[PDB]
């Protein structure tokens, strides 16, 4: 089993990279992929690009060149569900584009031609991730994650998202693009995001902590799936 | 020299695929790439998917696997300029995302982190495409093309694009994603789009005519470049 890891938190990627044994660095399309073993398990690690296309570019290179069995995609996200708190860890049951609209042709909002309305995370990965999170004494919340090429900052942006996806619990900029590429490559995936802020509610205190714990979560999830 | 060709119109890809000599077909990540020689010139042909991520996925595979020296990206788009008419052929001098927004952090509208505000098509490739179109007795219009994961059918969506991009003359769904991937791979490209309809003014009927013209244009450009 080979596990692909795509992380958006630089510190998490560094922490994991430094732990890889027999580390090899592959440079393609302006991306760097680290391969080797993490506690005996073969892995392929990549720092996530920003936005749908850059994230898709890196994921495509990794999936094609390393051909992993599964993808674990980590990062941070803004919370949409009111019951969330900074530090919570959301686990995707599915991912949708909040900025895709071809409804004029009968497609469901957010759905793109040739794709399902939402991209489903693998049941086994979801369960394993949720178990690894609880073991670290952290709080995991399962649900719909939406993404788009926009940094949601104001009320209007949030309103549109909550209106189109009242069930969405988190939002960011790369999750659905990675799920989409994984879907097209028929590779199981799970998206996990530490909640950095909540829509209607310290930097280091969050990022320093989230990145470290996410890396431990990944290490634990890799061994579990192994 | 090796020329990469990515076209949106199914019929154009078929016409060009049928002309490739010593044709080989490569199946990667759900995509099909045809390689061989077009009138003696090494080419790599691929039909673009729908949307930024699908388009980026295919482009990434072609650029990495085939290492083309240049990219010719064809298709169709909706006209934004009032002087444009169905049938005109827009040649991009630049490509921008009309649905990317990180202005909260000083980015120009449509610009994403890690990228320039817009992606510039190659000066030499632009001029060459313009010459080929003129030689075919067709009308080429040079300008900004914007892309996003949505079909624009007038209304508020159209007004928003005209407001944010006064200079944009055409709009579709893949151009900028492909330009973006080429940019990251540092490969010269040129975007060309036949105008299928104009804002405020049959798709298949248009396609039956434009797809054929576009294929001849591509063939001519390949030779002109070789
Ligand atoms: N509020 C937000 N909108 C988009 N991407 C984000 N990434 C983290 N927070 C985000
Ligand atoms: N008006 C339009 N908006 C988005 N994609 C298009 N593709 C062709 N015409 C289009």
């Amino acid at each position: 089993m080979k596990i692909g890891i795509i992380g958006a938190m630089e510190e998490e990627v560094t922490l994991l990279r430094d732990k890889i044994e027999n580390r090899q660095t592959i440079s393609l399309g302006g991306c760097e992929i680290y391969t080797g073993q993490l506690n005996g398990t073969e892995v392929a690690l990549l720092k996530s690009g920003i936005g749908k296309v850059a994230a898709a570019l890196g994921a495509t290179l990794l999936l094609e060149h390393c051909k992993p069995d599964v993808i674990i995609n980590t990062g941070s996200a803004g919370g949409l569900a009111p019951t969330l708190k900074v530090g919570d860890i959301v686990v995707s049951d599915e991912a949708r584009y909040h900025d895709a609209d071809v409804t004029a042709f009968g497609y469901e909002y957010g759905q793109l031609p040739g794709c399902p309305a939402g991209f489903k995370a693998d049941d086994k990965l979801i369960a394993a991730a949720e178990a690894c999170i609880a073991e670290l004494n952290l709080n995991a919340v399962r649900g719909l994650i939406v993404s788009g090429d926009a940094f949601i900052n104001g009320s209007v942006g949030l309103a549109k998202i909550r209106h189109n996806f009242p069930q969405a619990i988190a939002v960011e900029m790369e999750a659905t693009a990675i799920a989409h590429v994984c879907h097209n490559f028929n590779v199981p995936f799970v998206v996990v995001r530490a909640i950095s802020d909540v829509a209607d509610q310290s930097f280091d205190e969050f990022l320093a902590v989230a990145a470290k714990q996410s890396s431990l979560m990944v290490e634990s999830l890799v061994q579990k799936l192994a």
